[PDB]
């Protein structure tokens, strides 16, 4: 039935709590949202500078549950590095939409990902059928029932095959 999940996990860490903070709860607090109601097959990604220790120099809050994740097969980092003078990020942004869109699922974000969009006309096509935004208030995570809004389908319907 479910189709699968890929989530953003920078663009919900970000959301949650402090804006300007990598909250890795945010994650979580997603993640089981998609496990109570008994999805099996969720990616979050997230590149892999985020697990350096400590990056004192970007805030960020709960890492150990980076690593939780990755070892529960759910979190994936995606490649990072540094090159000459500063550091180089594979956009996480492809894989996500890739995997999402070679797997038929959805992805997890309030971004929109207007390049993407842009570069490969099949994505965008994908994006605007299978995003699914949410909202956080603290610690809970509010999905919309109208992921298209009133003309397409019912929330379930969206996570369904
Ligand atoms: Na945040």
């Amino acid at each position: 039935d479910l189709r699968p999940v890929v989530i953003d996990g920078s663009n919900v860490a970000m959301s949650h709590g402090n804006k300007e903070v990598f909250s890795c709860r945010g994650i979580l607090l997603a993640v089981n949202w998609f496990l109570e109601r008994g999805h099996t097959d969720i990616t979050v990604f997230v590149p892999s500078w985020r697990k350096e220790q400590p990056r004192p120099d970007v805030p960020i809050t709960d890492q150990h549950i980076l690593r939780e994740l990755e070892k529960k097969k759910i979190l994936v980092f995606t490649p990072s590095r540094r090159v000459g003078g500063k550091r180089v990020v594979c956009y996480d942004d492809r894989f996500i939409v890739k995997l999402a869109f070679e797997s038929d699922g959805v992805v997890v974000s309030n971004d929109t990902y207007r390049d993407l969009q842009g570069e490969r006309q099949e994505w965008k096509r994908f994006i605007e059928e299978r995003l699914l935004m949410y909202s956080f208030v603290n610690d809970k995570f509010m999905p919309p029932d109208d992921p298209l809004g009133r003309h397409g389908p019912s929330l379930d319907n969206f996570l369904r095959k």
